[PDB]
């Protein structure tokens, strides 16, 4: 099925009054409502209630203007990654349906989407292999669903996976087994890390790797992975958006990689990767209402330094680097789109390689 | 009237030094001709950020060292010590020398000249009132005559580090009996940079003399120049004015133009080409071929919590300041341009650019 | 006029409401008999703290669920939350019913009352000023009324939840051609409180109205019994006046000092035993007997920044708000009393209590 | 030899003049001072600068009012903990020998104070046995400086070691070695634990344990333990407290155990273990001058409560637990001593229970 793709504005924490404001309009239908993925103005941590409010909010615009139940609306995936540090706008990115007489199908690459959950996940699962084999099964679900075959048509995955708490920690723990870490917070880097690992292995972009590789082995990685993690649910979450040809609609993706916090060039890559012509040196003027989102990694190094120069980040212990990477990347990435919406994201480990992050680009061609 | 050396140098750790002694050290430079530093430190950009302390210490101790100046003349050298690295921002220092006229070529061609003044004390009393704006007006008026100018036209940049309010000032003030504009330590950096450039503006000729009332409130009302910066390591206006001059010699030249958001790349490269540096259309970081000294600039969270038409949440963010978001995103913005995380970001810029934007100078390597 | 049960719950996650639906199954209280409920909840304490709105729709929709009230009936229970739960204190509410009569023992002896009211909206504009103290002495007039209270001396607690000032509530006030007090939300917080506090010092006649000029400023008037939260999950002054009456039964007494500074437990244990719970000299928290239902008070880093000769450096800490430094050091205080983390600890105090200290209030069940 | 203890507050970030007004007075001579002590106010964390600061401006009121050279000077155990959140009063804790003709030598037991410094830690160390067994070794040197055999006479030893840096690490690597973790934060924690370990291996409180046990075997702990570290040495500094008959002086040493953060009746324990007799439930009125100071740790429980009820610590993004129980006990502790100069420490593995930590007092008894 062809896609429709809307980004839109959130006016405050808990509206969803653009989404509403689409349907009215007959842009989208609610029904076919298959896929949200958001930036919530939260602080991006653990601590992040942002996204729950979200959430409710999207869904009860879902049921009120859709047949759909309120069962069925609670199994459409929806995705927040919190913290919108500097410039960056809370918005939601749409995916819909779009009913066949509303498209010309086209041998051209077009934009589809494929979901999934995998198995449940137990504590002792996380950031281990049977993490990394279960995410794997569900990502080649979530690419079937999609409607693609080929691993290269795949351009961005976003997932959402289990952090451990101190109640599931005891589970494992009851049942003789172990955890790979008690702290929250790095449960969610690792969770992010074992999720991304077995996205590039569904891909064929690594081999399988072990237990030892995990948060270790920074030269594996997904050159697609935006993996994101939180209490929610006991198993993971996939998004699969690629292009199939066949199928129609407007819009295609493309991605890249941005090799460091600065790499303007890796965004740019991306966009005309998505199907853009643009000059050499691109400016957000050319971009002529054509690009919906990026959305991308972002992470300090463990070297200490962008270029050859020496930043603070890594030891700072008022404002945690997550924060600052994700403002200046921010910044370095709504210079390129000239709209402050963008995704972006931190907790990278084994997505893009390492100081650096996969970047994606939607963008709106017709038919 | 005297030719300029300018030389950035990173700062390898809060104390380091290390890099002006190996200047002086290898001739590129005097000891006793230091005029004037600006730079970068690793602290927290607020109030209770005491990495500035620590790296005055460091480079006085280093200039009364290596030349025949004592430490009461050193001490009246103005030093600019802006805190705060959010991101990718390199600590850095940007070393103002003179140099003798048998080293240098002159040239009817526009070369850097500064001029340096220190004002009288700033009171607590003093600080956000007409009384800092006088007395800051005067002491600019110094270091123009200093920088052998009376065009307030080929001023570039006028770069001030004006004393906050702190608890201890706050307690000597009504110890005399005398008020305090506000008590709030952290609101009080932004008054003294918004009272510090009106006062720059005043002295330019910019704007006629404001009144109490106009100070934080009448925005409209900036310098196009001044970059106005506070601390707690000098209870007086530390005043140094960057131009040009003909006939002086000289590799380096400044230019400015504007920021009009954090976004404004284009006002960035504006300064560059106003500097004199000849770049193609369409610029990019590696054009510069060594040739971009620094920038400095302001940046601010606007008033109306928009970018573009986008909303943030910076305004209302009780767990990272909006001071330190900004200035992580436009670091990350600035360095893009400049493909050097060492750049002068300086944040919070009442009277200082527009609304939302800042002044940006850049001096640029010419031969 | 009625007799009131009040019980203590604490939440074991953000939206959790359970422990009130469970008081509701076991029969201890009935839904459309709850008035008012007070808590504390996990989050920052600050503006963008959404842990309040959560907590709030969690409560609501258990006493719509379980009562005959309509959810717009249900909507006009003062619920009051203070955020921010620095250090051990446990998220809790604190929930107030009235009880019918044949399930008290009518006594001379005097017994917990409570009076409820919701003030006239609170525009930013008025926020800080005389219309925000006119309002809310009209509406603690209402509550104290509704407790059945013509004495002011029998009013032991009020605690109020009133708005701060947002970008949003900013930008409306100006898009109408409006002012307001500041423009620093959290700065607002402070302000927000301490005009509530003075409607109340004036509706109980602690002191004459006071002008524009006196708010902030004249930290000499205060009330002794004023407990001042602010938020943003209502645009009205959320008051509920505590106190007691003779002849109308039930198990509960309120009781009220002051605590002169963060570390005055002594004031703490004179509320204490003022509320009626007879205690030893030297008591000690193993004294309490599971007599202490809660204690609610205020607490503020003193303007000399100074507490019994010894400066501190909250003031001056741009890292970590002086709000939540002191709220965590009250509440290890507070708690030391109480032996129950689950304490009421507010921050921000003006014109609450003597300045560097604030009210203190304590309910305990007598039988 | 005999010891005179003072604890002098500091007036600013640079200040010892309270150490030079000692001096002039008469009270301690400069070259007599054999160890100091202190908080300072940066931020308790990675990049806190404000214990440089302190170190050079008490180093250099040594030098000057002395006789000792500046390298001797150099020579003398510093420790500063950073962080005094809430009422935490910046201070300093100075020792220094008496001489025999102004003290009477008592069989009572009376304060002591040995020091020594371990061989050289490499990066490798640390967290290891190799730390556990060379930091043993140091400590029984220090007790035998302290003239101390029995090691129940031990009380309170305060140390100070390295921390892992990107640059320490590399040069692990290079030598082919391995490092505990990579991450300077949990670097410091880990530092702190094993040196902690060495401690109790020392005094024979534990066996010796293995690398497995360290920062997972809470079980394990050192009952008079205080570490902290940072950048400055490869060594450990060990600072023995304890006491020895037949030496003289006026001060006591005493210590017990906090088993949460709550617990003041533990730190009325070591203060009645010191030699104060004092009443079933003392307060701080009860002192009469006669503590010098306390000296303890504090740490959130990983069970995430204290005395049943759930805290929000360690999830906390925003503000990091060890910030918010440092003020929560800073409040508890300064509560029972009556002056907000308290030395209260965070990062506790190993020292103390879990959710504990060792309390130390020093009082003044005279002859
Ligand atoms: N694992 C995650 O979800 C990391 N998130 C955490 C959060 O959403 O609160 C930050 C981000 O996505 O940028
Ligand atoms: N007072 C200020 O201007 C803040 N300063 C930071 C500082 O204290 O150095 C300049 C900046 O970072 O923008
Ligand atoms: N506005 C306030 O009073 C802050 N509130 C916290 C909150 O937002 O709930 C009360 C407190 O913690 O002291
Ligand atoms: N390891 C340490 O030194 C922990 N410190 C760190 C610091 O001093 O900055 C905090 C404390 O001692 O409470
Ligand atoms: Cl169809
Ligand atoms: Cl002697
Ligand atoms: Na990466
Ligand atoms: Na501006
Ligand atoms: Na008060
Ligand atoms: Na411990």
């Amino acid at each position: 099925e062809a896609i429709e793709v809307r980004k839109v504005p959130l006016h405050s924490v808990s509206d969803a009054s653009e989404l509403a404001k689409l349907i009215d309009d007959g842009v989208l239908e609610a029904d076919r409502v298959i896929a949200v993925i958001g930036k919530t103005e939260g602080n991006g941590g653990v601590n992040d209630y942002t996204r729950i409010i979200a959430d409710r909010a999207f869904r009860e615009v879902l049921s009120a203007k859709g047949n759909r139940s309120p069962e069925e609306v609670a199994e459409v995936p929806i995705v927040w990654s919190g913290g919108t540090d500097g410039v960056i706008s809370p918005h939601a990115t749409i995916f819909a349906t779009v009913p066949a007489d509303k498209v010309t199908k086209t041998d051209e690459p077009r934009l589809t989407v494929g979901v999934a959950m995998s198995e449940q996940l137990l504590p002792e699962d996380i950031g281990r292999t049977a993490m990394i084999t279960k995410v794997a099964a569900a990502v080649k679900d979530a690419m079937a669903d999609a409607g693609i075959t080929d691993p290269a048509d795949v351009h961005y995955v976003q997932t959402k996976t289990p952090l451990l708490t101190i109640h599931t920690i005891r589970d494992a723990k009851s049942r003789g087994k172990t955890v790979w870490t008690e702290q929250t917070h790095e449960s969610m880097d690792l969770s992010n890390g074992g999720t991304a690992l077995g996205i590039a292995v569904a891909l064929g972009e690594i081999d399988m790797p072990t237990d030892e590789d995990v948060m270790h082995s920074r030269e594996l990685f997904s050159s697609v992975a935006s993996c994101s993690s939180g209490v929610e649910l006991d198993r993971a979450q996939i998004v699969v958006v690629g292009n199939a040809r066949g199928v129609g609609g407007r819009y295609r993706i493309g991605h890249s990689v941005m090799k460091d916090p600065l790499d303007q060039d890796g965004i740019w890559a991306a966009i005309r990767d998505a199907g853009l012509e643009l000059p050499e040196r691109p400016h957000s003027s050319d971009l002529d209402g054509q690009l919906v989102n990026v959305f991308l990694k972002c992470e300090a190094s463990q070297d200490g330094t962008v270029r050859g120069r020496r930043n603070a980040m890594l030891d700072d212990s008022d404002v945690h680097w997550h924060r600052q990477i994700k403002s200046c990347v921010g910044g370095v990435t709504a210079a390129v789109t000239g709209d402050p919406a963008v995704f972006v994201s931190v907790s990278a480990a084994h997505q893009g390689p390492e100081g650096g992050g996969p970047v994606a680009a939607i963008v709106d061609l017709g038919q």
